[PDB]
């Protein structure tokens, strides 16, 4: 028994299947986890691989930490999206944080990856500083009159983005999965093209995640403070030396060089 | 369409839609047309190459040494049968002579047919020569003698094998001036990292500066893929980018994935590599 990606109609990526935990399919949805030698437990939507128990890590420590630590001083973080938890598990190693937000579209969502994938939020769901809202996120332009250090986007519309900045403190971040950069770039272009709109300085960053297929892929950065990516990685080091991680793919080196991007996409954006 | 799986790995590979079959023949070797990555060279279900991203890989692995090290006059392929690596390095107008050495004249002219715009034109080069022979047995040299060596081929992890010894890293060092550089693909590091490992431990007994950059090539599924990078001359892997900056802005390549940038990060290794390495002495 093997498994298909069937988000692009061209190729993909397949996998073994040794065992499914759990599938369900509507008309209009299909939802899937199974286990796979290699990748551990893997989550795919309507075709589309979500996460990897064994991978996963990569993308929750770049989209986290490259932020948490270039700010200098996050104490609220809003995660959008971010189901799993993950993103969730990583914001929590910092001390220095005192209050973490979770929108998410239902509470089903949620508690069914902290069933079925329970290495994702390891634990982290019962940490003090935690809050779970039920929201669109959209909605979340709304604000409870919140107002946060960090914001990182876990999934891309303009009205998502005005929301975003009016519920920024004044030196915060807002950091958002931009895709895989090889096939096209045009998501990065349009991206670039809105943020600029409520952001002073906008801009990627990138990892290359096994299971996103593809080779990089592509995160976006904007924030009113013009210095926060030109930083040298001896600050970065110093602050990532103590509150002290130990991560599994960021380091100093990989955060500073996370910002070099491969020629074909800065051409694309000028 | 009809498709087409990578057997890489028994447990998960990649696919892709066969729009046409340019060639056959089942050693099991085809290229075949797709419409994302244009022509698909693949052997014995391995995919060797594409098309449409075999810029990432060349210019990664050309680029990088030839411009750390400053003044490469001769440079020695090893494999690269394609000739995107000679074309590549033909883009270096400083480079005065270039060698390859590939295990029969066959493979050569069979890409040089099917896969074109792989050599563009590059085997017609003045400086550049084909030798047909066993890469390791260039441990006998014509006594020739190289600046940059680059390897599609790495002393394999093997049961019963060596751990420090090998034939093929020696007679790269017999043959490699005195400032030189040696760079081989050493696969992708998500899955396994004992191939960097032993790589590391072999090039070490040869070679003063032994390390790795790397590069994600979509096509070589599973993230970031690693170059062994091995040299005497220990400085060459920590210049500023500036100065890279300097040489690259001319002799003027105008390149698709690298940039200097590039260049310089290429060396930051993920945490995971990091520690895989860290037995590895200081």
């Amino acid at each position: 028994k093997q498994w298909h990606e069937t988000l692009h109609d061209q190729f993909g990526q397949y996998f073994a299947v040794d065992n499914v935990l759990y599938h369900e399919k509507t008309d209009h949805q299909d939802l899937i986890i199974f286990e796979n030698a290699a990748f551990g437990r893997v989550m795919a939507l309507d075709g589309v691989v979500q996460t990897t128990e064994r991978d996963e890590f990569i993308y929750h420590e770049m989209m986290t930490h490259v932020p948490l630590l270039a700010h200098g001083h996050a104490k609220h973080v809003l995660i959008i999206g971010g189901g799993d938890g993950a993103m969730l598990r990583e914001v929590t190693r910092h001390k220095n944080v005192e209050s973490i937000t979770m929108v998410e579209i239902d509470a089903g969502v949620v508690s069914f990856c902290r069933q079925y994938l329970p290495n994702h939020n390891a634990g982290s769901y019962d940490d003090p500083r935690f809050k779970l809202v039920i929201d669109d996120g959209v909605n979340f332009v709304n604000q409870t009159s919140q107002t946060f250090d960090v914001i990182i986007s876990d999934c891309f519309t303009s009205a998502f983005y005005e929301g975003c900045k009016r519920c920024l403190n004044p030196g915060g971040i807002f950091v958002a999965q931009n895709g895989v950069c090889f096939l096209q770039q045009e998501e990065a272009i349009d991206s670039h093209r809105k943020l600029s709109h409520y952001f002073s300085d906008v801009g990627f960053y990138q990892a290359a995640i096994p299971t996103y297929y593809g080779g990089i892929m592509t995160f976006a950065w904007a924030t009113d403070n013009d210095a926060l990516r030109h930083l040298s990685t001896e600050i970065i080091q110093a602050r990532f030396l103590a509150s002290g991680l130990k991560c599994r793919y960021y380091n100093p080196a990989i955060h500073t060089a996370a910002f070099a991007l491969p020629q074909y996409l800065q051409d694309a954006l000028a």
